């Protein structure tokens, strides 16, 4: 057998070879099976002769090969044969398949697809043939003899694959199956066929098997259809995530799901490394553009992918823009959706990219390192780009929200990942110490939060300590923020504390003022946190007890600082003031310092106080002014020195009651009274005088505060208090804002004492005051004036001035007292002050809103509608009994209180309706001739309304009024003409921006109709609105121009709606909705517009922007009508 085939190969073709074949016909099965079992290399050349013994020139040759090929295949898979034998066989089979005719290849490949149905091959090595078979097929474009011939080599190869995809691939070989398509050239349809079929399997595999498959899928994309490969993987995991996240609302999977996702992400980033198109495609795909997409575009998974893709340099800048710009879009849209009811009806709420990226951080816990570097780096880009800027140098909602998300990413990453903890910190600090005048405050806040989170990590932190060396070189605002935030570390690390002391010790010696001003802030801060235990008889820390570990702090620690600080009292006035403020804060926290601080304050007054009883200028105000070389400065703001000594004394008496102190506090009490009685009695010369004036004004304002808190009882002291105001007012007339020296706690107490407090024995208390009556609204002027100053900055003059809890308290105290007076001219001020209160509480203290409303007596919305009722009732009262000309001022700010409060009302709410409908009532049933009042009532009306239904009812109706009461060439002539004109125009313009966004939204999709018909009804009611105005005469000054701008906008909106249908009807019918209202423009608008422009030129003796708009509007109607269906444009001219 064997040997006799060896001659045929060395003899010649045909006769020798082919004849022996026809002789056998029986078993090439039993022969080949056992011939490899004997020797595999004797079988190795067994084919080469037999294959050249059966060419395609003869059928018995060709139709014979088909049997051999099927036997080789059968053995390779079933047999246990060694891989050298196995791979030698398919080596030959692959290299001899070249010349097989079209009919046979189809049969061979269909035998594979046949195997695919159900087989245990254990070998895909059989499948390695498939690629060579399918390609050899496509080579021949000629019909082949099979069945109905009718088909080229390309089509049988397409239908073969087509079937391979419809048959089920077994779980075992499917990897090898997909690596088979690796070598086979494909059509885009064949690609998307193989791809989308491989995807259908993902949901059927145990999770740990996907990463290798995804790898095997991605190698196909390289030749293939990138977008669909990616979109598939992404879409699969996005959905998978969705389910897991709903399991979270009701660790278990998290290990697997996210570890796999990481590996999968790690796999596709790896591909993007080898093939850039893959990357450029991932970006092209994910890129937002029109905003309907970026909501469905980005998901936590794809974002994590993008962030891990960051590691490949070239893609970094791009990944960040995509994310950066999507964070803004995501927000700015949701910011819009909350603004209009109609948008809510058409568009459902969407998880915003913000909370998505945060979920990436959250999910990053499980083995995603590759994702962190890009994470922290992105968080910074937000804080960098969106941080506050020009506020330091003489809708930012997005700017803020972006910047905060930058911080949140950064904070939360820090919490979750130990390994980057240091780099985050170093990165924050290095900006703080290194960055310009450019405001760093947002960075200090994060620094504060990181520390506050776990002070234990950074207790050592030389990187914090090393920061202190720049303490003098940094702006005071920074140094305070740095120190304040760094506190929890100081209480822990001794070496950091001692190092700060040593730094501050010599900071005090800096010639530069600002340097010393910092050094002081530092020591003052130290004193707040540090005790001694000394030689003695919020729980600060004892610096003294460890003497082996502290080379700096001793028992002298507290006094050592006070002495160091004493020297600043002889320095610039600006510093002394800062030291006065500090002394009080410090005294309150440290009891032992009472003597040392008081001593210092005492001996300071001694310089400015004339001891000789009754030399009528009881304080020497000449020494408060220094003059060097043509310039007169005030040093030592005496009025604060007094306030400080006042608040300390008040404290010492108040608090410490558990000797040389009692002699101090008596002698100062003596001095204050002495000053009390004796006190009631441009160009350099005058520049000094003006200072002294408001010095006294303060001094009196301080003595007022003191003599009150001295005793709240006697008529005799209130007689002085009035006389002290009589001195203050005296100079105040002779000539003032934040200058109130009254501590806010006092401004609270006395306003609560004056109005609410009667039940106390003395009516003479009130009367000595009420009867002056200028003092009455002066005391209401300080409060109203400090609340205002409280919205300019966050601070307030005196003690507990920056304490946000003490401020909130004082706000609650003051508010309900102003409410008592307004339920019952001073009563006007109370409202004005009452107004500023609410506005502050809401835009600063917002989370405390619930607390706030309680002090005044769904539950939050309850308190709101309760207060609203009381106000809306006294507005109605002002109107119902209104006498001729009454108040444009009280009616104005009474509405302001309502508008402020109405923002607390839930947009759904039963209570919200009470406010909206009530407002709608005042609009119909009233009018008045002061423009101030209507614009407010309208804004409030609109404000509430647009959260109910689209305004296009009010709009169309409001125009019918102005249109009727003006022109054609309840609000009256003086009302609606200049004012209520501009409002409906502005309001409608916004309603157009809405439509514009809707219109652009639908275009971007490449439930839809439900919106389109709402867009029509929206635009339809709006055309009716403008027609009223375009008819009517309006004052030529402004409203003319505003109506023009508003008009050209509709034409741009309609044009946008038009070229949208130019797009949508390329894939087409333009239903009655569209049509009917298209010519409703060319009837009610177009002609009426042309007539309005002539009104302007005939009266008068921007403009071109209206015509171009109408022209372009028609230019695309001409293109629309022609290229789609209807002659409507020809019906617009009729």
């Amino acid at each position: 057998m064997d040997l006799k085939i060896l001659s045929l190969a060395t003899d010649k073709t045909t006769d020798k070879l082919q004849e022996f074949l026809q002789t056998l016909k029986d078993d090439d099965l039993a022969s080949l099976l056992q011939n490899q079992a004997v020797k595999g290399r004797a079988v190795g050349t067994l084919l080469r002769a037999v294959l050249k013994g059966s060419p395609c020139s003869e059928e018995d040759g060709a139709l014979r090969r088909y049997k051999i090929y099927s036997c080789c295949i059968q053995l390779v898979e079933s047999g246990d044969l060694q891989q050298d034998v196995a791979s030698e066989i398919i080596g030959l089979l692959m290299l001899e398949v070249h010349h097989f005719p079209g009919p046979l290849l189809v049969d061979l490949a269909s035998d594979f697809v046949g195997a695919v149905r159900e087989d245990r091959l254990v070998n895909g090595k059989s499948l390695e043939l498939l690629p060579i078979i399918l390609t050899a097929l496509a080579t021949k474009k000629e019909v082949l003899a099979c069945g109905k011939g009718d088909l080229n080599g390309e089509e049988y190869k397409r239908q073969l694959i087509d079937t391979l995809c419809s048959v089920r691939w077994p779980q075992r070989y499917m990897i090898q199956l997909t690596s088979v398509f690796k070598d086979v050239c494909l059509t885009p349809e064949e690609m998307n066929l193989v791809v989308a079929k491989v995807l259908t399997m993902f949901s059927k595999l145990n999770l740990q098997e996907i990463p290798p498959l995804v790898y095997q899928l991605l190698v196909l994309s390289s030749k293939g259809s990138r977008r669909s490969v990616l979109d598939g993987i992404i879409a699969f995991f996005r959905e998978l995530d969705k389910q897991h996240r709903e399991e979270q609302s009701s660790t278990a999977p998290a290990d697997e799901l996210y570890h796999v996702e990481g590996t999968v992400i790690l796999h596709i980033v790896f591909a993007i490394k080898l093939d850039c198109e893959l990357g450029r495609e991932l970006l092209k795909h994910l890129k937002a553009g029109q905003q309907g997409d970026p909501s469905k575009c980005l998901c936590p998974f794809s974002i994590a992918l993008l962030l891990s893709l960051t590691r490949i340099q070239r893609f970094e800048e791009q990944v960040f823009d995509l994310l950066k710009t999507s964070v803004v879009k995501s927000f700015k849209d949701l910011q819009l959706l909350q603004g209009s009811k109609f948008l809510q009806t058409l568009v459902p709420q969407r998880t915003c990219v913000s909370t998505m990226i945060l979920e990436v951080v959250r999910n990053s816990v499980h083995s995603w390192d590759h994702v962190t570097q890009g994470l922290i780096e992105f968080g910074f880009i937000l804080m960098d780009s969106y941080g506050p800027k020009k506020i330091l140098d003489g809708s930012k909602m997005t700017n803020q929200h972006a910047c905060k998300l930058g911080a949140n990413i950064l904070l939360e990453t820090f919490k979750i990942h130990e390994m980057i903890r240091q780099e985050i910190l170093e990165q924050v600090l290095n900006r703080v110490v290194t960055r310009t005048s450019s405001p760093i405050n947002h960075f200090l806040d994060l620094f504060s939060d990181i520390i506050m989170y776990a002070p234990l990590i950074l207790q050592n932190c030389s990187k914090v300590t090393e920061t202190f060396d720049y303490l003098t070189f940094l702006p005071l605002q920074t140094v305070q923020g740095l120190l304040k935030a760094v506190q929890p570390l100081l209480k822990i690390s001794m070496s950091m504390r001692d190092s700060l002391i040593l730094v501050l010790r010599k900071a005090m010696f800096a010639s530069q003022l600002d340097a010393r001003k910092s050094a002081v802030a530092g020591f003052l801060l130290l004193l707040k946190n540090f005790k001694v235990l000394g030689s003695l008889p919020v729980t600060q820390v004892r610096v003294d007890v460890h003497s082996r570990y502290s080379a700096v702090a001793n028992e002298t620690f507290c006094l050592e600082i006070i002495d160091s600080l004493k020297r600043s009292l002889g320095q610039q006035a600006d510093i002394r003031l800062m030291l006065y403020d500090g002394f009080y804060d410090v005294l309150r926290r440290n009891s032992q310092l009472a003597s040392s601080i008081m001593q210092t304050l005492f001996s300071q007054l001694k310089q400015f106080y004339e001891p000789e009883p009754d030399l009528l200028p009881p304080l020497k105000l000449g020494a408060c002014v220094l003059t060097q070389g043509s310039q007169i400065f005030l040093q030592e703001p005496l009025d604060h020195l007094l306030s400080c000594i006042q608040h300390c004394l008040a404290w010492y008496k108040s608090r410490v009651v558990p000797e040389e102190e009692e002699e101090l506090y008596s002698e100062l009490d003596d001095m204050l009274e002495s000053i009390t009685v004796r006190m009631i009695k441009n160009t350099n010369v005058g520049i000094k005088n003006n200072i002294c004036a408001c010095l006294i004004m303060g001094v009196c304002e301080v003595l007022m505060e003191y003599n009150f808190s001295i005793s709240n009882f006697s008529k005799s002291k209130f007689e002085e208090i009035l006389s002290l105001f009589t001195c203050y007012k005296k100079f105040s007339d002779i000539l003032k804002v934040s200058d109130s020296l009254l501590s806010l706690k006092f401004v609270s107490d006395l306003l609560t004492a004056l109005f609410r407090d009667s039940i106390q024995s003395h009516e003479e208390s009130l009367s000595v005051l009420r009867s002056s009556g200028e003092f009455m609204h002066y005391a209401v002027n300080v409060t109203l004036q400090k609340i205002q100053q409280l919205i300019r900055t966050g601070h307030v003059s005196g003690p507990d001035g920056q304490n946000p809890d003490k401020i909130f308290q004082n706000l609650c105290d003051i508010t309900r007292v102003l409410l008592w007076r307004y339920t019952s001219s001073i009563s006007l001020l109370c409202l004005e002050g009452l107004q500023k209160t609410f506005s502050v509480v809401l835009q600063f203290y917002q989370p405390k809103v619930q607390q706030f409303l309680q002090a005044l007596d769904v539950t939050v919305t309850q308190r709101a509608s309760f207060q609203i009722r009381q106000f809306q009732r006294s507005l109605l009262n002002l109107l119902s009994s209104e006498e001729d000309d009454f108040n444009s001022k009280e009616a104005l700010l009474l509405i302001a209180v309502l508008s402020t409060l109405s923002r607390l009302l839930e947009p759904t709410s039963p209570q919200f309706v009470q406010m909206l409908s009530w407002t709608s009532k005042i609009c119909k049933e009233y009018s008045q001739e002061d423009a101030s009042f209507c614009k407010s009532l309208m804004n409030l009306f609109f404000s509430l309304h647009v959260l109910y239904k689209s305004p296009v009812t009010l709009l169309r109706d409001l125009s019918q009024d102005i249109h009727g009461q003006l022109g054609d060439i309840v609000v009256n002539l003086r009302t609606a003409a200049p004012t209520v004109c501009l409002l409906v125009l502005s309001q409608a313009e916004k309603v157009l921006e809405e439509v514009d966004w809707l219109i652009a939204k639908i275009k971007g999709s490449a439930p839809t109709l439900l919106i389109e018909k709402a867009i029509v009804m929206q635009l339809g009611t709006l055309v009716t609105f403008f027609h009223e105005l375009v008819q009517t005469a309006l004052p030529s000054g402004s409203c003319v121009d505003t109506l023009l701008k508003g008009l050209s906008k509709i034409y741009s909106t309609l044009t946008a709606f038009v070229k949208y249908y130019l797009q949508v009807c390329q894939s087409s019918g333009i239903p009655n909705t569209v049509e009917k209202l298209v010519k409703l423009s060319g009837s009610h608008l177009t002609p009426v517009c042309y007539s309005f422009i002539s009104y302007v030129q005939n009266k008068s003796s921007p403009i071109p922007n209206l015509v171009f708009a109408i022209e372009q509007y028609e230019k695309f109607l001409i293109q629309l009508s022609k290229k789609s269906k209807v002659n409507l444009m020809q019906h617009m001219k009729l």
